[PDB]
Order: C-alpha cells, then sequence, then structure tokens
C-alpha cells in the first residue's frame, strides 16, 4: 500500500507513516484575509521566468508534474519575505471532482476549482534533498483557479495529458513558459508551511498570490480525466488530489498589500 487520497489512505491516514502531519508548521491552511496583516518588511516579489527550461511531464500517480533544469539559475523567485535566490524544479496542480472544490489553501473559507504549486529549493543549501533537510529550505508559490474563460498559456499542457493518462508515464515536455500560468497582480499572503503531500516536511515558506487565474471548463475537466492508477489497472480518475487545510498553530499571515 502507498498514501494516496482514498478513503482508505488519504489525509486522515497520513500521520501514521509521517507523523509530522500533525506537526506545528502544517500546511495548507485557511487564510482569513481579516486576520492576514499587512507587513511592510516585505521586499518586492521577483519572479524571474524568462529562461525557463522545461523538460518532461509526469504522472507520478498523486498529480502530474512539469520538470525544470535546475542546474543553472534560471527560473528563479526571490524577494518578497525570502533571503536569498530560490530555483524552479517543477510545478503541479491539485484539483476536484467538482469546480466547487480542489484548492489546498482557501481563502475565508472559500475553495477554488484547483491550486497551482511553483516549486523552488533554496540555492543556498546546493540541491534539493539538501534544502528539504532546511527550516527555509523551500519556496512555493500558489496560485487558485477559477472556472471561467480559458487560461491560453495552460493549453499546451492540457493537450498532452493524453500522453501521460496512468501512474508512471512521462513524456517530454520541453520549452514551456510557465509565465504564461500567472495572474496579472503579485499580491499575495505569506506563511511558514510544508509540503502538502508526504513527507509533509516543513521547509516551506509559502506564497500564495491573491489574484486567481480563470481556466476553462474544458481545460480543468481534462485534468479529471487524468488516472491515479496505472496502465492496465482499473480507473481511478485522478480526481480530488488535495489536502484540506491544518491547524494554524503559532503562525500569523503576511499580505503583501493594504
Ligand atoms: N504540494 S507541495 O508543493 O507542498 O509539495 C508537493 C511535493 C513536492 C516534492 C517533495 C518531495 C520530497 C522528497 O524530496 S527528496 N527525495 O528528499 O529530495
Ligand atoms: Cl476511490
Ligand atoms: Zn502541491
Amino acid at each position: 500500500h502507498h498514501w494516496g487520497y482514498g478513503k482508505h489512505n488519504g489525509p486522515e491516514h497520513w500521520h501514521k507513516d509521517f507523523p509530522i502531519a500533525k506537526g506545528e508548521r502544517q500546511s495548507p491552511v485557511d487564510i482569513d484575509t481579516h486576520t492576514a496583516k499587512y507587513d511592510p518588511s516585505l521586499k518586492p516579489l521577483s519572479v524571474s521566468y524568462d529562461q525557463a527550461t522545461s523538460l518532461r511531464i509526469l504522472n507520478n500517480g498523486h498529480a502530474f508534474n512539469v520538470e525544470f533544469d535546475d542546474s543553472q539559475d534560471k527560473a528563479v523567485l526571490k524577494g518578497g519575505p525570502l533571503d536569498g535566490t530560490y530555483r524552479l524544479i517543477q510545478f503541479h496542480f491539485h484539483w476536484g471532482s467538482l469546480d466547487g472544490q480542489g484548492s489546498e489553501h482557501t481563502v475565508d473559507k472559500k475553495k477554488y476549482a484547483a491550486e497551482l504549486h511553483l516549486v523552488h529549493w533554496n540555492t543556498k543549501y546546493g540541491d534539493f534533498g539538501k534544502a528539504v533537510q532546511q527550516p527555509d529550505g523551500l519556496a512555493v508559490l500558489g496560485i487558485f483557479l477559477k472556472v471561467g474563460s480559458a487560461k491560453p498559456g495552460l493549453q499546451k499542457v492540457v493537450d498532452v495529458l493524453d500522453s501521460i493518462k496512468t501512474k508512471g508515464k512521462s513524456a517530454d515536455f520541453t520549452n514551456f513558459d510557465p509565465r504564461g500560468l500567472l495572474p496579472e497582480s503579485l499580491d499575495y499572503w505569506t506563511y511558514p508551511g510544508s509540503l502538502t503531500t508526504p513527507p509533509l516536511l516543513e521547509c516551506v515558506t509559502w506564497i500564495v498570490l491573491k489574484e486567481p487565474i480563470s481556466v476553462s471548463s474544458e481545460q480543468v475537466l481534462k485534468f479529471r480525466k487524468l488516472n491515479f492508477n496505472g496502465e492496465g489497472e482499473p480507473e481511478e480518475l485522478m480526481v480530488d488530489n488535495w489536502r484540506p487545510a491544518q491547524p494554524l498553530k503559532n503562525r500569523q499571515i503576511k499580505a503583501s498589500f493594504k
């Protein structure tokens, strides 16, 4: 057996193999907009994805990862609450079976249809492996997805999903520009958290954008055609691969805007 999002291996079961699931800085969390406080110490956020080099897209049995070449400082995230440079390594999404759910973070308890996670690691630690052994090893830029108008920049991702329907399948995915997945505004909320999937390591500085991007019903419907299962096995649609909000505990969510 292995962790997943089913009734028998879902979020409520994770703590048995990953005790940190009940830790002090777990993610995601509900973002109470009225309790979040504007933080003047936050520096301007810098998303520099101009030289991003995508390589492959993979169905890992939980979601699909668009992987990037992080052997050189190309796609980096800096500024904001971040100290130093964080390099983009991959991005993936979390989505629901219906438009009314799918996101991991929530805003005033509101759930979006999906959530995009752009994962970056602190270059001061040399590699991703070492970074996840540090309290400030990672920075994940989270972007909410709502259903409405199509997102042109997402279509290339959608059209390749048919080739990676099942767990373990991958496909070349070069020259994809992640800048086409960003909303207009970079206003955000930030707080110290963790990976939202096992191992649930608490090494993440979360930066969640306030402005969601709009994707079409057709685009998200194709996300829902993916499979959690591997080839030749009974079909288990890849839907609702999101972890619910976790206790905030000793943390404050800061806003980059007034
Ligand atoms: N949803 S999230 O963005 O918070 O996180 C997803 C998992 C990200 C990958 C985590 C892999 C952890 C194992 O790293 S290792 N082998 O030790 O280098
Ligand atoms: Cl199921
Ligand atoms: Zn994620």
